[PDB]
């Protein structure tokens, strides 16, 4: 059974500005969504300090990149916090909301795409590159969930029924035709190198066939 849902009126405002504003610096989404797989590996990190079972689903705290010519698809796969079901509809879509207000206001001000990070909605980057984005999470205490969106104005949330992933968040970009220079490994490591170096978890840049 596959649940189809509106994005609130702000995101997809957003959305559409990342679809439709010439912009040409689009490598910067490869940090947002490190940096996003970054708080949720701080997350669980955390939580396990006071509650070690929560590291049952998986004690190594890692970020993969993983490359696919033949699908045209980048995924970031991560073993942080994941997300719940309320957390893919409703919690982080309230936060993105007034985080998407503040962002349109500095742009009209003077800023540029490249600050989104700032405004807690850097995971929306994602569009700069990709046609499609699937997001793959298995939080502790809740089922694995496929969330997936061409834009439009809508997404879906189903239940995923491929390989378990312990804990966690995989998304997979879906990419642009004309973007699938970030497929090639030495642009992401070029990039990774450039806006990432000092994440604080393994980068695993996976390599092709
Ligand atoms: C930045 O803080 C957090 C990120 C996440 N996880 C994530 C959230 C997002 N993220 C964020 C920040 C906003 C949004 C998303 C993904 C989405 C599909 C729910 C759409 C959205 O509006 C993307 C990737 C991850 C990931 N790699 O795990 C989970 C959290 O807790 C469950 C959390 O703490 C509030």
């Amino acid at each position: 059974e596959v649940e189809t849902f509106a994005f609130q009126a702000e995101i997809a405002q957003l959305m559409s500005l990342i679809i439709n504003t010439f912009y040409s610096n689009k490598e910067i989404f490869l940090r947002e969504l490190i940096s996003n797989s970054s708080d949720a590996l701080d997350k669980i990190r955390y939580e396990s300090l006071t509650d070690p079972s929560k590291l049952d689903s998986g004690k190594e705290l890692h970020i993969n990149l993983i490359p696919n010519k033949q699908d045209r698809t980048l995924t970031i796969v991560d073993t942080g916090i994941g997300m719940t079901k309320a957390d893919l509809i409703n919690n982080l879509g309230t936060i993105a909301k007034s985080g998407t207000k503040a962002f349109m206001e500095a742009l009209q001000a003077g800023a540029d795409i490249s600050m989104i990070g700032q405004f807690g909605v850097g995971f929306y980057s994602a569009y700069l590159v990709a046609e499609k984005v699937t997001v793959i999470t298995k939080h502790n205490d809740d089922e694995q969930y496929a969330w997936e969106s061409s834009a439009g104005g809508s997404f879906t949330v189903r239940t995923d029924t491929g390989e378990p992933m312990g804990r966690g968040t995989k998304v997979i970009l879906h990419l642009k035709e004309d973007q699938t220079e970030y497929l090639e490994e030495r642009r992401i490591k070029e990039i990774v190198k450039k806006h990432s170096q000092f994440i604080g978890y393994p980068i695993t840049l996976f390599v092709e066939k």
